[PDB]
């Protein structure tokens, strides 16, 4: 505990935290600039290095954090997150998921974690309804696969297509002009299937929204 | 009551219930697989039999349930449901409505029945508004049939077309680009009809949503 | 008060009211049938007479009601309504507005008047916001007339076109694909005008909805 | 304080205020008429002068107001506003922003300032969520720039295009028919990116709406 106590005083420092939060904003701005073809032609090298750096520093940090916190660290969701997203950046999609390190600014900032925590908190109460929904979708996706998939493969060819189309219908997006009117040119009674779907899923959803009152 | 009491102890068992809930999930997964042309080519037979089985077992169950519960059974909405949906599956749409047996997982699970019951419960308070709405639609569907059906048969040819179009307008889906702008190319004052419709029906509806507070 | 008292006992009777409510539903069904070209070919005469009848009966009723109620009658919104809509039906749009007599079923039924009254009641509190809105639209409709009307006459040629388009944008219907993306092909900064419009009008509106709590 | 006190009694008068509110409505109506090509051909001169006048009067007013109120004036948001918008009108966009002087009717009317103040008041509580959102957009806009911008430049070519498209997706406008279905013709897994985006941003937003309860 001679050396370990010297570490723990660093990790707990506000400097360290202020230093990490710093690099987050830096790297965060860096990634918005890596977005420009122009900028990368002129400064892309300076940048890809500056990235290699921060992920170094961040890896050090986690390892430091893990010494100081031992098994407490892996019981911590905010750290687990921090862990997971740095791990990702160690490893061509993975190239893109590296951006999720900017969420570190949520974990790393208590103002923010509060909100996220506050919203995540409400979720459990909502879940039993979420399974109602999903049971509802699955039954309808199934029925819609076999009612309309033969003549309308793009939208209902497969269970997953039906799931997607039904999601879209639930958002009400182009549901009549784009989906149900076309359908009725072949299945005049398609409205018997989709109007009640909309009544239900967009009456549960309003009700599912309301469970937002916890926050 | 010698034999009848021996039955009732089976039907009340948690095994029986756990056994029925089981087959529901099984058959439920089965129907998602009956969705695949590939899967049915290779295992469609094993499946259509496995279905014949479960509906047997379920029919037995209801009959058992009916002995144990006598006239209490047909006073029970959850059982009435269970009844109705098994009956359906006994009897080419009926082929498709057989999927409604997966809702048995709502009746059969108390976690779920609570929610459904909880939401169904709110409905009565909402009804008097629902008749307001429907009176509103009917009056407008009528007026819109005779204002626009001649030049716009697809959308307003018939009272039912007008009902459907007005429903669609109520969801705000393509109401301007798809319906009212086209209409105004012939009836420049069509906005006098549809803007107030939207104000009302989408002010009742927000208000109809709010009666969700009971739950 | 010899004769007048004999009348008043009729008008107050539940028979009279039950009799009027009756004809409303009758005529109401009649108008849904006047919707069919087929039905009018076969029974259109029997119908147009049956209409002439009811409006007679209704005119009698109002006149009766007016004797019994004198200046109390014209202080009554439900009767004023009843008055206004029967007057209309006495007098080719007027032909169509005659359908508004089916709203008599709202006045004539207390279950219903309650709701309408209940919703109308909330409106006053909401009004000061409604003038905010309208001031907002007018300022923006003006600014949008003169920013985009020259190159986009259909949508912004006129103040009223701009009012209509902005209403449509407020409902979010096709606002990006149909309006603002097209606009940006000429006015790359059009989003500076429309995103804040949507933020405001669809933050007031949510807030205007909330004043629904009175009911 | 001999002369200064004589002024202050004018500025505090209800006449002055009633006089300024007057010109606002006048000029306000004037600008709706400056909208018509016809009207300007016949009366555009009388009008452009009448405008020069009011902005004179208004400039006088502010200067008066500033004498009476000294450094209190520039600490006042309603006056700062009044200031800013008259300044604008002193100075071809600026030509158009001159319409913002009609908002003077919000400052100048206490009925109105209350509402605005009341709504502005709620904003602070909402802000920490607004930064969550914006952090969310930026991360996704970035990821979407580099996932889809090459094959879909119009919508995702640039970080700002992605910001705009993601805003549009958040409003749910044409998100499936117009954006994500097209995308899936090339990137079959695009739904893995956009469905969760919609779940989050349209679960925060409902929650962000709810903070409306302060008012
Ligand atoms: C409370 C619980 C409620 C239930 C929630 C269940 C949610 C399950 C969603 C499953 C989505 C499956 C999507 C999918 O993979 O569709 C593609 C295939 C294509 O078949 P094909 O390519 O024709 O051979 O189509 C298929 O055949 C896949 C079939 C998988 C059935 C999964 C059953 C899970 C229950
Ligand atoms: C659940 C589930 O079925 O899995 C997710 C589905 C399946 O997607 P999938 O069959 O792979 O369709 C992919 C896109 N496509 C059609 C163009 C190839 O895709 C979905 O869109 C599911 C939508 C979520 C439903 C929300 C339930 C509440
Ligand atoms: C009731 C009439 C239902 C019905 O006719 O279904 C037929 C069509 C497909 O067949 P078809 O109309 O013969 O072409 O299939 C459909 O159009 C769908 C019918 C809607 C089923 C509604 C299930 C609600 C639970
Ligand atoms: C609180 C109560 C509020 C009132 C709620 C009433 C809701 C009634 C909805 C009735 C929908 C009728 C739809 C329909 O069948 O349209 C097709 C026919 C076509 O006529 P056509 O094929 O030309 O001969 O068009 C028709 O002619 C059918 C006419 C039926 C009138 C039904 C009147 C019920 C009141
Ligand atoms: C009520 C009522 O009128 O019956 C349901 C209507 C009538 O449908 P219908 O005339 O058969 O139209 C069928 C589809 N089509 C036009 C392509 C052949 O179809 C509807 O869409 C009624 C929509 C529900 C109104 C909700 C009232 C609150
Ligand atoms: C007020 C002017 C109403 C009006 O002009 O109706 C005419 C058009 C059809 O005739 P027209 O404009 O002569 O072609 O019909 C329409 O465009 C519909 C007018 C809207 C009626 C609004 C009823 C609200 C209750
Ligand atoms: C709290 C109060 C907030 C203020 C609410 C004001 C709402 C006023 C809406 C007025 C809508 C006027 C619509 C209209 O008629 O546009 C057509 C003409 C066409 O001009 P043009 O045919 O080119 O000759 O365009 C015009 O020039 C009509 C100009 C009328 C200006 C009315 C000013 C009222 C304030
Ligand atoms: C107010 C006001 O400006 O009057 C109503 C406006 C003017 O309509 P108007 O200029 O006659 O446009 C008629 C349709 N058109 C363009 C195809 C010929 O038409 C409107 O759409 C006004 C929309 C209501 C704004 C709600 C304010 C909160
Ligand atoms: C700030 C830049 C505004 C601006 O460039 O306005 C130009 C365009 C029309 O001119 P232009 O871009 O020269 O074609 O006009 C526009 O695109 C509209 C600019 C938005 C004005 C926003 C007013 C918010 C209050
Ligand atoms: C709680 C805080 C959450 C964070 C909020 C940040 C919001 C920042 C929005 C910045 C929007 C930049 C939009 C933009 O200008 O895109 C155009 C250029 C085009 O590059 P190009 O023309 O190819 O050279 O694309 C660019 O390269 C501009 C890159 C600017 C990165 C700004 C980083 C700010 C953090
Ligand atoms: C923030 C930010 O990135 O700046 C505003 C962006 C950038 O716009 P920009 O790259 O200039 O795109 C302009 C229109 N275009 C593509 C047709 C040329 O344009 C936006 O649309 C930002 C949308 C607001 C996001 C709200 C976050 C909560
Ligand atoms: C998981 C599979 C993700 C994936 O396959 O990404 C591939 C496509 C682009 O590549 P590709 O499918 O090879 O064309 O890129 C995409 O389609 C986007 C994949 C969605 C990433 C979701 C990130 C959520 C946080």
């Amino acid at each position: 505990s001679h050396m370990y106590l010297r570490i723990t005083n660093i990790v707990e420092s506000s400097f360290f935290t202020k230093f990490i939060i710093y690099l987050i904003v830096l790297n965060g701005i860096t990634m918005g600039l890596e977005t420009s073809k122009t900028f990368m032609q002129s400064f892309g090298v300076y940048t890809t290095l500056f990235n290699q750096i921060v992920i170094t520093i961040f890896t050090i940090e986690i390892i430091l954090r893990i010494y100081v916190h031992r098994i407490s660290f892996f019981k911590d969701p905010w750290s687990l997150f921090d862990f997971f997203v740095v791990a990702i950046s160690l490893v061509e999609i993975l190239r893109v998921l590296r951006v999720l390190r900017l969420f570190r600014l949520v974990t790393a900032v208590p103002q923010m974690r509060k909100i996220v925590s506050a919203l995540i908190s409400v979720i459990p109460g909502m879940l039993s309804v979420i399974a109602l929904m999903t049971l509802f979708f699955y039954i309808f996706a199934i029925m819609a696969t076999q009612l309309f998939g033969e003549r309308f493969p793009e939208w209902f060819g497969t269970l997953g297509e039906s799931f997607y189309t039904l999601f879209q219908v639930m958002t009400l997006e182009s549901w009549s002009m784009g989906i149900v009117r076309p359908l009725m040119e072949v299945y005049p009674y398609a409205w018997v299937f989709f109007i009640p779907f909309i009544f239900v899923v967009t009456f549960v959803m309003i009700n599912l929204v309301v469970a937002i009152c916890v926050d």
